[PDB]
């Protein structure tokens, strides 16, 4: 089962953010980038239900690799991102680049 | 308390249980773990940015919201000795198995 992490995407006045359930991942292990306006975030999330798997009565959390993408506005500045993490949300903030 | 019903898995070793719940963007704290008649409950309330100023949204796919998590564990589990904490949004409660 692809690990598909649910992210929330809000446009403020001066930043996108994207808000990101990563949880079960340090913040630091998460991979966010940003290229061709495209704001990617990819990591890999172990879980213990593979490890002593017949010992499970029930599984259901996702894991493994996740990779997404999320092409952001022509004003999302790519450069600027910043992203902090907190009880496995990852809140990325990207801001946009002044008017032409 | 049933808005969301985060993903939970549930593990019976030889001599506790564990249960791992995606509790993304809740304190711990917050999150009430307890055992009544056999039943493991684990609730809480997931507040969201989304749900502030939720026009800003181009897109909302994380789910909050109160739940309430409920599974009828083995009578082996001793309700007395739950533990639970979290890390990275992950919340794992630990449960020994009764000597009788």
């Amino acid at each position: 089962a692809q690990w598909v992490p649910r992210v929330d995407i809000k446009e403020e006045v001066n930043h996108f953010v994207l808000y990101a359930d990563l949880p079960g991942i340090d913040p630091s292990q998460i991979e966010v980038q940003m290229d061709k306006g495209i704001l990617s975030i990819r990591g890999e999330r172990k879980s213990e239900s593979s490890t002593e798997t017949e010992r499970f009565s029930r599984i259901e959390r996702r894991y493994g690799s996740f990779h997404r993408r999320f092409a952001l506005p022509d004003s999302a500045d790519a450069d600027g991102i910043t992203a902090a993490g907190r009880n496995g949300v990852l809140e990325i903030r990207i801001p946009k680049r002044p008017a032409a």
